[PDB]
């Protein structure tokens, strides 16, 4: 019968920092992590900036020997997972290793590695494809490599639900624990889609901001002058743990995960419906799961991608779910600062939602100069808002019309 | 307490046929689906054969327009899903669409599309990349396009656990139903990795059979002369349905899904441990989930990839779990005939496991001319074996040491 799930550790790489506290400092100061991309030449691309991880040192985590075989998205996911496990104080033993699993996902996985191996195949033939190509690129290898390195023998899997991946990964891992399949899960996501195919592919869709001349102002969720999402890289990982298991070892508990919701829009492969009907069904599912009155929601970390249709669909969903209470809660998009980490977006934003609870502060939506038609909620424009937060909601929406919602609340 | 889950519809593309009954006829007749790959210069490659889908007609399912937008692995996953839903007789309505979800996975997803868009990018720069590249390639678009086409609004997600994907997809879909989030799930996987990058990537790891002279004899699980797996394409989809929901509409019920187990080896990135300790924990977990004693198992659909290390680990795991019953059950690898459909393997093998129950027959392990050292179990060498099958297991073991086991039982 259903057990309670708490957050005992968190880990992050973001455009704002190489761990959680440095990233969070940036979030509260309204700092942008968006900058012209340096790691390749983008003059032929319509978008030439993004949220890069700056000065990532893989030798903090892994031998250069192991690191050379692994796509950046895996290195990022391992870095966040190691931070989270360390942060939790958990010790893996013969007695508990069968009860500790991992669910680290990605939307696009090792696209850089695939691209580089395609260049080898085309220029030099199949004999120049790396022996490590497959195991070094495929999305489940964060879960695989973490399990091997720490000896985790519990449920081992990976989700890929595009921009919903991080949220789904954390929610479903919570279900493993809640219904007895595990006592501990490392869950979240990682992404490094900043290669020609990624920047080119999203550019071909006309889905990215093309504000090349002012990249820090590009991500402007709900602003009347928004022109698409900013592509960003990184990872979030949380250690989820059964409550009595956490209490028994004297674990520090950041917050409790009380609700998870899933729904499909069944509308369009890439566009959300204008009324946010699927997002609304998903949040209602999460709130019922948490046994909450919707008026208990204090803070929503929006998906808030800075797309014309996405941002307005979220306002409509929130008004539909919360009615007049929509005007009392605070909703912000931290993508205003971080840009869109795709399959890692829900993971880093779940962490920001837990830290909004710990610190009693709504992070800002930066660049919200001229709220668009109907964007008349408290969107925490420009500056962090200290306020009472008992219950925090994190939303994600993705290609295929796939929605996820997490509900966190303070733990007493 | 927990709801019961039954199988009411199945769908498939495999190297043996363009649907379930044609595929199953091939299996019971010991037919091989393996042949030299066509319309592709494989001169430079060490492996020039595999399990192709032959004569697939996507316009039975999709318009020309919508098929041009979707990688083959998506076309395949949609063909199996449409088949399964048609086979179930289910009627989608406004009253039930919120209770119907999708979990169709893939190990690698749209490699063919990635290869073709790489060519455009390298030859002509980013502006020639298809606008539909991303949504036409990413792994969650079978779940996405299926939900949009049929108006399915329930849980929408996608697993990617390499060669375990199809087993995990069905087991986790079964949990959605058992725990009351959905009444129906379409679940399974699809794969089309037979492009240069696929054949080249596995080839560079030297994980494929190079028996180019005798392709139909290449896949030979537990045979002393095996030299790695055979790469195959296709899809499996099952309609999973809550028992009372199926009975209330007079659904034909093929079998009951009674058990799902997961585990991680936490051993190696690509090889299982010698003793199959991980596969053994996973089978014990699935049997405990089903409330069944090992003695009650009659038939096992092995992973049985034809790798030196993998085949012998599964013998060790079955002897460990089953002890004095290990010789009385029948265990066969249908990969002897289909080859290895990677993320779709667990999907088509769950279907073969359900049909072994329906028809009371253990499919053969073909090419098993000379069992290897300690491969002395009933491996159903050469020809199908009619027998009592009340309980059937389907195992998958993948890169990352990720393990899944499904337990099916006869329904009355
Ligand atoms: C568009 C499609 C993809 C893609 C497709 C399949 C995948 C994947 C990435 O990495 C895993 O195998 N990335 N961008
Ligand atoms: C693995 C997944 C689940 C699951 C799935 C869906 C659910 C749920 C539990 O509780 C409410 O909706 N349990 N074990």
């Amino acid at each position: 019968s259903r057990r309670r799930v708490v957050i005992t550790g968190m880990g992050m790489l973001s455009p704002l920092g190489l761990d959680v506290p440095s990233s969070w400092e940036g979030i509260l100061a309204g700092r942008s992590g968006i900058a012209p991309i340096e790691h390749m030449d983008l003059s032929a691309y319509s978008t030439r900036f993004g949220g890069s991880v700056k000065g990532f040192n893989v030798e903090e985590y892994l031998s250069a020997k192991e690191a050379r075989k692994l796509d950046l998205f895996i290195q990022y996911g391992l870095a966040a997972s190691f931070q989270a496990v360390r942060d939790s104080g958990l010790e893996v033993t013969d007695a508990n290793r069968e009860r500790i699993g991992v669910s680290m996902g990605s939307g696009i996985g090792g696209l850089t590695n695939i691209e580089n191996n395609c260049r080898s195949l085309f220029e030099q033939g199949p004999r120049r494809i790396s022996p490590f190509f497959v195991p070094g690129s495929i999305i489940n290898m964060v879960s695989g490599f973490l399990s091997i390195h720490l000896g985790l023998q519990g449920p081992n899997y990976a989700l890929t639900t595009a921009q919903t991946t991080g949220t789904h990964s954390i929610g479903m891992a919570a279900r493993n624990i809640a219904y007895g399949e595990a006592d501990v899960m490392v869950a979240g996501g990682s992404e490094m889609a900043a290669c020609g195919l990624g920047l080119g592919g999203f550019g071909a869709a006309r889905a990215l901001s093309t504000r090349n001349d002012e990249p820090t102002r590009a991500s402007r969720p709900w602003d009347r002058d928004r022109d698409g999402f900013v592509l960003s890289d990184g990872s979030g990982a949380l250690v989820l743990e059964e409550l009595e298991h956490a209490r028994a070892r004297g674990a520090r508990i950041y917050a409790e995960l009380v609700g998870f919701g899933m729904s499909g829009d069944a509308f369009h492969m890439t566009a959300p419906p204008e009324d946010g009907a699927g997002a609304a069904r998903c949040m209602k599912n999460a709130l019922r799961d948490a046994g909450l009155d919707p008026r208990q929601v204090d803070y929503i970390n929006a998906h808030g991608t800075s797309t014309p249709a996405g941002d307005i669909a979220e306002i409509a969903a929130v008004k539909s779910v919360f009615g007049e209470h929509a005007h009392a809660l605070s909703m912000s998009s931290t993508k205003s600062m971080t840009g869109h980490l795709l399959g890692a977006a829900g993971a880093v934003e779940a962490i920001f939602s837990v830290l909004a609870l710990r610190d009693q502060v709504a992070p800002p939506t930066i660049n919200l100069d001229n709220p668009d038609e109907g964007c008349d909620l408290d969107l925490v424009a420009h500056e962090a808002k200290p306020r009472k937060i008992d219950v925090a909601l994190s939303n994600s929406f993705g290609f295929g019309g796939t929605n996820g919602t997490l509900v966190f609340r303070r733990f007493a």
